[PDB]
């Protein structure tokens, strides 16, 4: 069974939770208070001193993208073949890059950086619109014709950017329609509407 | 195959995948991109994320160095023996990428002011890899399991460039030290590391190391 060990935020666990919910998998949440984290003991035991920590039976993993790839591999959300698997990675790596820029903004430079960030945003989102346009006219998934862990990550990234810069997908019809389509998947829709998702802040510092 | 690496004339983010290809007896073409070519803008606008490396494997075109590493890992069987090991391989590689990102940020943006703080923090950043080795066959084999993975090549490069940045940074870490020596001695890799193709490239594009 699966355990997610994280702070009481959506953050870097939002995509992997969406994945698990949408795939109908059961899991446990272990919540780490800022104070438990400050004590230092748990942090010292984490491979790279960070959360999330994830348990799959006796397998303990760190790094949100390691967890996504693991779930992608085990649950068959990693493309139909080797070529698609590579494209799934290429998408997820691009999502991670933009996520890192988003995190940097939220944590270190929200006030002085937001305008610079939002104006730079369309150029950062365009590659995903491009990928969609080259795959069945953008009517299905980011890679190929079945959902992948990259879809869940990309979906999260887009949802949080809509909160940051409302209407930012107006310039991107395929990304816009993709957000609506994936968000409407019944198990995912239910999860996104649920107190367990809605009552967590996006980020620890309460900015979004 | 065939394989083509499209990149600046630097080691940088292609060093690990080149070591991987060389050690695995694979052949590849280098397409070198000069400053003039990159500044012209055409190549850059054609890249998915506006970045190099670009990698060609037959009709497949890839961007993102870790995507290229994972692809070569997948297709060449350098990804652990099973799913549990593959997850550990990813965990190592994501850790390597995190420190590489920090290394690049120093080199490119903050070398003069930031070097002291970086080298001071370095031991705490390397210790996880020593720990991983200690928990896998007493550090006598690879970073994960009993066979080489793309993570080994990436970690090896990370360690090598760090020894340039902070000579002696592995002295306190016997497993990491022995690992660098052991992997660096693999005959095809040893030959590649000794070759002008590797030796005569700068680590980074701005001449800092
Ligand atoms: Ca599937
Ligand atoms: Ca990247
Ligand atoms: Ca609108
Ligand atoms: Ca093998
Ligand atoms: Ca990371």
């Amino acid at each position: 069974p699966y355990t997610v060990v994280y702070f009481p935020v959506r953050g870097r666990c939002a995509a992997l939770r969406m994945l698990l919910a949408d795939q109908g998998q059961s899991w446990k949440e272990e919540v780490v208070t800022v104070e438990t984290w400050q004590e230092g003991s748990l942090k010292a035991s984490c491979l790279y001193g960070q959360l999330p920590k994830f348990q799959d039976g006796d397998l303990t993993l760190y790094q949100s993208n390691t967890i996504l790839r693991h779930l992608g591999r085990t649950l068959g959300l990693y493309g139909k073949d080797q070529q698609e698997a590579a494209l799934v990675d290429m998408v997820n790596d691009g999502v991670e890059d933009l996520r890192c820029k988003y995190i940097s903004l939220i944590v270190t430079n929200y006030e002085a950086g937001k305008d610079d960030y939002v104006k730079a945003l369309p150029g950062q989102l365009k590659p995903f619109e491009t990928l969609l346009s080259q795959n069945q006219g953008g009517k299905t998934f980011i890679v190929g014709d079945q959902i992948s862990f990259a879809d869940y990550n990309l979906l999260d990234l887009l949802l949080i950017h809509e909160v940051l810069a409302p209407g930012c997908l107006d310039a991107f019809p395929l990304l816009s329609a993709y957000v609506g389509r994936l968000s409407a998947r019944p198990k995912l829709k239910a999860f996104l509407a649920s107190p367990e998702y809605v009552n967590l802040p996006i980020n620890g510092n309460g900015k979004q």
